[PDB]
């Protein structure tokens, strides 16, 4: 999975080793390896959320099969809720999450496609 | 219920009165009066979760009739990560639950088995 | 939490399952889990709303700790308006909501209150 972390907490209040644990949640919650999950985190950013520039953060989520349902993403969204509003001292009015299924033919990996792989 | 907590924990990180919580947290989640909760805690245990030898917890639920099903425990598992989360200061990948049906005539209470009570 | 819905709309213009549909997102809603949602829906009255007698609901919503602030009140009116005026086909005038704080000792449960569970 892909996993984006947008926040304007700065760093400094973004718990350490988050990346790395965002890498264990994602495995379970999303039924792939944690050695298959990606994450990038972009603190210090100026956002708002709902209208207000209050701590905020936006996730996004892209994998192959498992985010294309109502039903799936009922279910991925509460979990990365739960684990984000106690990682990040956020609200649930706080945290948006998108998500953006991918098919084999978008994904470069190793100087090829994984289409090939 | 039958309650069995094992944690690397050391004791003194593990709450006073942790115990008398979980009853009463029992008998909310499984609907059994409080005074018919058993709870056992092994703090300072040697533990690896998913791998990892960060802080963790195990729990073990055992119940006549109401940990027998996937809704029932879907229900049941939601309730007692909140309550250990808290208590323990432990994410949700940090915890495991495992639920066990048990019949009356595998219950030894009163020098008899509950069949015969 | 506890949700009452009084409506004139006679009970076969209120959409089937619409008791279930607001549970899920009350739970949501007000960050409880769906299995301590409540919900009491009161069909085919003789109401008057701002005076106007045409077709309206009143919702009333308890619960303990998350409905007691005008911030949180604003977040969770915005989320039930949008709900209901889709579900009943009712515009935003027709629709109005009152919010009640609950404490432990209110809630009666399995014979005891909240405070022993
Ligand atoms: O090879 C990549 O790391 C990769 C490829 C696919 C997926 C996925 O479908 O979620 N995740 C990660
Ligand atoms: O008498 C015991 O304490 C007892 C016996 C049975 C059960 C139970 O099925 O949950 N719980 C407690
Ligand atoms: O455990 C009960 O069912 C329960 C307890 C509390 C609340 C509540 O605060 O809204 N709702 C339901």
């Amino acid at each position: 999975p892909f996993l984006e972390l947008d926040t304007n907490l700065p760093a400094n209040r973004v718990p350490a080793g988050l990346e790395k644990r965002l890498c264990a949640a994602a495995a379970s919650i999303l039924g792939k390896p944690a050695d298959r999950v990606n994450v990038t985190v972009r603190p210090g950013l100026a956002m708002a959320l709902s209208g207000s520039t209050e701590p905020c953060a936006q996730l996004s989520i892209s994998s192959i099969g498992v985010v294309g349902t109502a039903e799936d993403n009922r279910s991925h969204s509460a979990h990365f809720f739960e684990f984000l509003t106690k990682e990040l001292a956020l609200g649930q009015d706080r945290i948006l999450i998108r998500f953006f299924p991918l098919e084999s033919w978008q994904i470069g990996k190793i100087g090829t496609v994984m289409t090939f792989l």
